[PDB]
């Protein structure tokens, strides 16, 4: 009656599966190559700005108050340039980028590469070289999605498959070249950024080609540089997995509160300046200079956060130092991302989770020594646990931490901590962060139509 | 314009994203535990039958003709029992079973647990203890899906989300417990064994809990036992990725030829018995006896295929022995799987991929000594490449070879070989194997049945 109707359609569909068009495969190769080159150039510009920042710091190493003022000024002017470019030329090129390029894969949120690529590139360059605690993945994944749309519009590809596949392969190429992590890009685009409530024709065989050419363009210009080089930690036996479940419960209790904090401060800071261009640029300059001066006095609360994950997994931190770094780092990340700067929050979540993981593993190693514990395996497990409770994408959290730490023997602690985080963030009332920001800006856009 | 209605439903759906019922999450925990226990009991039964079958020979080791006849009888009676149980009490238990579960996720080909579970269990036990070239993976993916449907019908869960989610977590727990690969168990569901043409409601968190509990129930019972133990090989520089591209092109133009072979041999052996029960069990007994005789004399062409996979990865295989193993393994895999025995092909395609990759690696390292190559890196890159060109599931092929070889430094040769394989299997024009078997057994059920 109806099964006869669907069975012939299912046979006709299964006998020709996985036939994507060669036009889309070739444009996905060009998209992935351009996104890898743009991410390499963005990384080199950020590092050259930070090196010139440190050189201007050491240029006058005789007067301490003058050094603190020149640190504040040289970071604040770069932050003012980034906030001005974003706030004057492109109101949708500030923040993370993953909501504004995830809403573009659901046929809303128009991607405008001509007024995103230079402004998000140069503004994220300014506010990331200034020292503000932001991840260089969000600026490169919105650059990735917009390079995908730019190739689609230049070569005049038609169809509804080509647009979604090129936005997805641009975004996955951006996440692959930000972290040197090829598998995390595909597992981020088929688990988090595709439309979760309907059916779209994203071709994984083209997302893969974008990720391959992007990671090859990363490895051409980044030879023998590991982003995170932890050693080779001891394995976790079967009588120790309950501790990683407890750590997952702690991250799942913490995650939704971090979501509520970032969504609350991102309009508590709007209550300061009201939306004005000059007052927004002045407030952004104040917080960028504050994070730049924290880049000199106590130089662990600022920065991207990737220069303390190799420290906080081999010991080398006091408990008081861990609590001070966690408190001031959560303060500075909630101040820097939620103000409106161009910069993601993946990297100060992978750095904010390792501090909490070391602070739990250092408790657990002394609470009972009958297991012969180490305070580093709990940090490796808890790295992608705030990334699994806050943004609630545990599969790409676990895959990305397995990519950039290369400790496979902790895969069962990693999956148990990330999954306890996801479950206890669900049973607390924690909506995912990248969907909450997207739904918030869509409701704001709808209220601005009346 | 209906885009405003799509926006309003999108806001209401993004706020309520990833919120799975607690009943589904608990029942997927129970599915994971039961499929872990079923795969552990299945592996121990196959191990004990292989031990007794190969130990009775040296127990009664008088003379060589009697030794060969007792090898043939000791394998052929077990294979006769498996074929008879399949073709008498559950005809869907024949073959791999990933097509039957891949159909039952689309509300066709109904999973009768009370007929498949004991027949796939004991029949796969007989035909896999008989030393046949059959995977341990198929008869535990289908046992996993049937356990999932069993406990859904036991606890009486209604809805459409519960059925797809418990069948998907059963198949995921089966593939996680067959290979000790937790990540590939989820990655087979989210990109190969879901409904690939319409939206369905498989919650990834329940598949995650099922995979975790299944891998814990594996690792309790055979800890410190890895299936594939290769050493830390040499890394692959950037000027030698085009070699892995050429190896991917070789696998891609071999994939559809092997699919044509298995889908043709599955009728060429059907003409031998004509659907008759007596001639089918007699032909299957001759096949299983041949696979036991080959498992006794020249043993590295029979059995599951994980025994020779660390020898081929940089071991004592010559170019004259690798060709013999490849031709005899493809002839025995075809003759043993296309005849309808209960046993998957997903596990003896890893061995064929490793043999072809080792042959290419030994040609390449002799063809130029300027790159300082190795055959072992080509074997680990080409392991899950016939699995990416034949069943055309590249992401889970790459994930699974990353899982059970513990070499992340070859992730770029792995992805390049897998993508060369999928591309040059698509341009040649081969369908995926596990969908071109389901399309065949759906066209048969439509036309040749009613």
């Amino acid at each position: 009656q109806a099964a006869r109707l669907r069975r012939r359609q299912l046979i006709r569909q299964l006998l020709e599966r996985d036939k994507t068009p060669l036009a889309i495969l070739f444009m996905a190769a060009v998209v992935g190559t351009l996104v890898g080159l743009a991410a390499v150039a963005f990384d080199k510009g950020v590092a050259w700005l930070q090196n010139q920042r440190m050189g201007a710091l050491v240029h006058t190493a005789d007067n301490y108050p003058l050094l603190l003022t020149v640190a504040f000024l040289c970071s604040a002017v770069l932050a003012m340039f980034g906030y001005f470019l974003v706030r004057k030329y492109a109101p949708e090129a500030g923040g993370s980028g993953i909501p504004e390029i995830e809403g573009a894969l659901e046929d809303q949120r128009p991607v405008r590469w001509w007024r995103v690529l230079p402004v998000k590139f140069f503004g994220g360059l300014g506010t990331l070289g200034g020292g503000m605690v932001l991840g260089r993945e969000g600026p490169t994944v919105q650059i990735g999605g917009n390079i995908g749309r730019m190739v689609l519009d230049i070569f005049r590809l038609k169809g509804d498959e080509a647009r979604h596949t090129l936005l997805a392969t641009g975004a996955a190429a951006g996440l692959a070249a930000a972290f040197n992590a090829p598998l995390a890009g595909i597992l981020f685009i088929i688990e988090e950024m595709r439309p979760q409530f309907r059916y779209t024709l994203i071709s994984i065989k083209a997302v893969f080609i974008g990720v391959i050419m992007s990671t090859i363009m990363y490895r051409i210009f980044n030879h023998e540089v590991a982003l995170i080089d932890v050693g080779k930690l001891s394995d976790a036996p079967l009588n120790t997995l309950w501790l990683y479940l407890i750590l997952g419960i702690i991250f799942g209790i913490f995650g939704p509160i971090f979501n509520k904090w970032v969504l609350g401060m991102q309009d508590l800071l709007h209550r300061v300046h009201g939306g004005n261009i000059t007052k927004w640029v002045l407030m952004g300059g104040a917080i960028g200079g504050l994070c730049g001066l924290l880049g000199f006095v106590a130089p662990a609360t600022s920065g991207g956060g990737f220069n303390l994950i190799p420290i906080a997994t081999a010991g080398n931190f006091s408990m008081g130092m861990l609590v001070f770094i966690f408190v001031a780092r959560v303060i500075t990340t909630l101040l820097c991302f939620s103000s409106g700067a161009p910069g993601g929050i993946f990297a100060p979540m992978l750095a904010l989770g390792t501090v909490l993981g070391t602070a739990f593993g250092m408790v657990a190693v002394e609470l009972f020594p009958q297991y012969h514990l180490e305070a580093g395996t709990f940090a490796i497990a808890g790295m992608g646990a705030l990334l699994a409770a806050s943004i609630r994408a545990p599969l790409t959290g676990i895959i990305l931490v397995l990519e950039m730490t290369d400790n496979y023997q902790l895969i069962l602690p990693m999956i148990i901590t990330g999954l306890g985080a996801t479950l206890l963030a669900q049973f607390t009332g924690g909506k995912p962060l990248y969907s909450a920001i997207l739904a918030r800006t869509l409701a704001k856009q709808e209220a601005e139509q009346l």
